[PDB]
């Protein structure tokens, strides 16, 4: 009847990646703290986006407050080291970033961002649209920079682009002096920066302080004001895939994201702010609102703090269809793990330092 149902969290608060989990715990604050009568007990860790103590925190998540869930983290690489542990000792992960999923992972691990396809056919069409024929690329060294650079060649070669450089840099990275003078040499009629957070804003800048005159793209990872903070002027007319949460009053009413989109913003926007929302901050949000649903559909076959929850639980994101969210309307099945399709994504530039939809 009333005994708790336990979620553990990690995500990064400290470090290079803070500027995404800060929202994403922040969020908790506006999260039911019950669902049918069973009260959760949050459990939330900070990783530093590091992957061993991601990796840490979830073991003991699992061994020690005998999680239901967990959850996390902002980053790929602590989000990959999550979905291991998770798949190992057998407990249902919602992860807060893309992350490469792989047989390993498959079973236990659902996707609350957009994977990254849907976001890169966006940005490429509007390529297209836009008469861009050569596109560059910097992006981290790393799974996330990865999974764009590949996703660019195949989707955006399969278009008609042309890729005339690639450059890599550390998320720790200050400086990406050598890398913006090699892509500004080449001359694209378009950069895609493969980053996010703080680091997504390292290019911004360096690539306009260098003379780069073309059109720059971002991910989905920079969807926050931190963005526009960071990069001032050189932000002005970027291309940036979102989720739908940076504008939910711009939605039909139809919309099934309208209503827990507008939710969460004023909720969030009236502690932090006007125009704190952040992809990030729906994220997290998004991930109660999957367990909203799942949830009593668990409860009926077993009891919380049982292993048979956590089988319930897995089982009931194959069965709960249209989990409607801030950021998209969810249908996972046993082979795709992020569950979204075109309603999940918009496209943001930016105009006098305001993020605009574009049409
Ligand atoms: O930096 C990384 O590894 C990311 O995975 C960033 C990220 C986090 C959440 C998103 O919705 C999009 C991108």
């Amino acid at each position: 009847e009333t005994n708790e149902i336990t979620v553990g969290i990690s995500v990064t608060t400290t470090g290079p990646a803070a500027a995404l989990g800060i929202p994403e715990r922040n969020a908790l604050e506006f999260v039911v703290k019950e669902i049918s009568g069973h009260p959760i007990k949050i459990i939330v860790l900070d990783d530093g986006g590091d992957p061993t103590a991601a990796t840490t925190n979830a073991r003991r998540f699992v061994t020690e407050s005998k999680a239901d869930v967990i959850m996390g983290s902002s980053v790929t690489p602590p989000s990959v080291a999550i979905s291991n542990v998770a798949n190992e000792a057998q407990i249902p992960h919602i992860a807060l970033a893309p992350l490469p999923i792989t047989p390993e992972r498959a079973k236990w691990s659902v996707v609350m961002p957009q994977p990254i396809p849907i976001m890169g056919k966006v940005l490429y069409e509007h390529m297209k649209k836009n008469n861009v024929k050569t596109v560059g690329y910097i992006g981290y060294s790393d799974s996330y920079g990865d999974l764009w650079f590949n996703d660019l060649k195949k989707q955006g070669e399969a278009m008609g682009l042309k890729i005339v450089g690639e450059e890599r840099f550390a998320r720790p990275d200050t400086s990406v002096a050598g890398q913006a003078l090699k892509l500004v040499a080449a001359n694209p009629d378009a950069i895609l920066v493969g980053a996010s957070g703080t680091a997504a804003a390292l290019p911004q800048t360096t690539l306009r302080e260098r003379g780069y005159n073309g059109l720059i793209y971002q991910t989905h990872g920079a969807a926050s004001m931190d963005f526009i903070r960071i990069a001032g002027k050189s932000a002005e007319g970027v291309l940036m895939a979102s989720g739908p949460v940076m504008d939910p009053e711009g939605q039909d009413d139809t919309a099934l994201t309208k209503k827990p989109g507008m939710a969460l913003v004023k909720v969030y926007e009236e502690k932090y702010g006007p125009s704190s929302r952040s992809q990030f901050a729906g994220h997290s949000y998004d991930a109660f609102k999957v367990l909203e649903r799942v949830v009593p559909v668990a409860l009926k076959k077993a009891k919380p703090g049982t292993q048979e929850f956590r089988e319930a639980l897995r089982e009931a994101f194959l069965t709960e269809k249209d989990i409607a969210a801030s950021q998209g309307v969810y249908n996972f099945t046993e082979t795709d793990r992020y569950g979204l399709d075109d309603r999940s994504r918009i496209l943001l530039t930016v105009k006098n330092g305001k993020y605009v939809i574009v049409k």
